[PDB]
DNA sequence: TAATTGCTGACGTCAGCATTA
DNA sequence: ATAATGCTGACGTCAGCAATT
């Protein structure tokens, strides 16, 4: 089966593949791997859109970080201004 | 040929008039898979673009907060000066 | 009221590079 | 040294949307 073919033991794969001849042993074993990569495709997509909100959500951050700085600036610079008069 | 995604509308319906009806619907196919094959690139070329875009857009923005933080520890010495007299 | 076009999200394939058995 | 596994970049199909024809 299918499924059976993408859910077994390396060895019980092998003990499983006896009556089937060479070349079609080597074509299931294709089939097994080609299976196998259609799951991790799949998982490599969610992986992808996840590592994409990331770097958006640090850029969030980066900017929220970039105006609090700003705003550091200016009233440490109202401060100079004020003092730097009196002086 | 596979050039059939080169040719235009008017060169292209003149080509199909030879054609049947069927013969029509296949070719017609194959040239919207073979369009499709080529936007298919597009779309991959076009988002290279736009992740180096927002590679330099994170990088600008690390050192960013940098001369914001020498700014204001460079504020911070200078408002002091002019504090102390 | 169609058809064609261009683009993009999502898939499944395949090649490569490690890592693991 | 073999074989198998998982992940990922890039590709080609296909669907379905938007905007032209
Ligand atoms: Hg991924
Ligand atoms: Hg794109």
């Amino acid at each position: 089966s299918d499924d059976q073919l993408v859910s077994m033991s390396v060895r019980e794969l092998n003990r499983h593949l006896r009556g089937f001849t060479k070349d079609e042993v080597i074509r299931l074993k294709q089939k097994r791997r080609t299976l196998k990569n259609r799951g991790y495709a799949q998982s490599c997509r969610y992986k992808r859109v996840q590592q994409k909100h990331h770097l958006e959500n640090e850029k969030t951050q980066l900017i929220q970080q970039v105006e609090q700085l700003k705003q550091e600036v200016s009233r440490l610079a109202r401060e100079r201004d004020a003092y730097k008069v009196k002086s």
